[PDB]
């Protein structure tokens, strides 16, 4: 089949606002954890800033659908920031939604430290809209090496299908932090490996839904999804946004249709 990809430069709000109830499968969410100057004529904290989108993100998310939120958990209390904890802590009180899975990307590198235990981890809190969301395993089981499930398959304790099939990757994910030397660079600071971004895609979307970000940053959702036979739609705030966006085409330089403008997010919405 042939995927549709929308994207355009939006408030996530006035994104959100456009799409109809339960319209998207999946949706990718790196949120900033701070609130922009404007923002305190309305708000006096992040999560009230925050809980708008996140409303909205419930709204737009079909039955079976899911969100994936990256955050940390080292907050120090600044006004107008927070973390993944102040995010769960919200969802506990005012969703309805199901905490499927707490993520723990730990990545190998990163500064070191002399005063406290050198950070190499960060969150991703995997909701689910209700207890029928999708979910496809095998999709991203960690296969074994030809000899070690050669051993499995010689001891008849085990289960031969799940020897085959592979293991289940765990809720702890040892991936690599995008390095500035790699290919995927876009420009985008704090642009997301692409490994993290497609297991969430294969295991929390089937093919040819729609996968939403309207924090898209580096465009990376957009990628990919179109790798994954999925529609997307991505938008950013930033008008960078643009260029990040086809500087991530033209990396991919088997078919699908791109359609910039919110007024075509239809288009990544026909199920097909
Ligand atoms: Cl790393
Ligand atoms: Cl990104």
């Amino acid at each position: 089949g042939t995927t549709r990809h929308v994207y355009d430069v939006c408030d996530c709000l006035d994104t959100l606002a456009k799409l109809p109830d339960d319209s998207v499968q999946l949706i990718i969410c790196d949120p900033p954890y701070n609130i922009m100057p404007a923002d305190w004529d309305d708000h006096m904290d992040y999560i009230g800033w925050a809980k708008r989108w996140l409303a909205e993100a419930e709204r737009v998310l079909s039955p079976t659908g899911s969100i994936a939120i990256f955050g940390g958990l080292q907050y120090q209390g600044e006004a107008g920031s927070g973390d993944l904890i102040s995010i769960i802590s919200h969802m506990r009180q005012n969703s309805k939604m199901l905490l499927a899975n707490l993520i723990i990307w730990n990545y190998p590198n990163g500064m070191s430290a002399q005063r406290f235990f050198a950070n190499r981890h960060e969150e991703i809190a995997w909701f689910a809209k209700t207890k029928k969301y999708f979910f496809d395993l095998d999709a991203v089981r960690e296969p074994y090496d030809e000899e070690t499930k050669a051993a499995y398959m010689k001891d008849k304790r085990l289960n031969p299908e799940s020897v085959e099939k592979g293991r289940n990757p765990t809720n702890v994910w040892r991936m690599s932090r995008l390095n500035g030397n790699s290919l995927e660079r876009v420009g985008h600071p704090t642009q997301k490996p692409a490994a993290v971004i497609e297991r969430l895609v294969r295991a929390l979307s089937h093919p040819g839904s729609t996968v939403l970000d309207f924090f898209a940053g580096s465009g990376v959702t957009a990628r990919v999804a179109i790798q994954e036979g999925r529609n997307s739609i991505c938008t950013d705030a930033a008008p960078v946004f643009k260029e990040y966006y086809q500087k991530q085409l033209t990396f991919l330089q088997r078919s699908y249709e791109i359609v910039e403008g919110a007024a075509n997010f239809g288009a990544a919405l026909q199920r097909g």
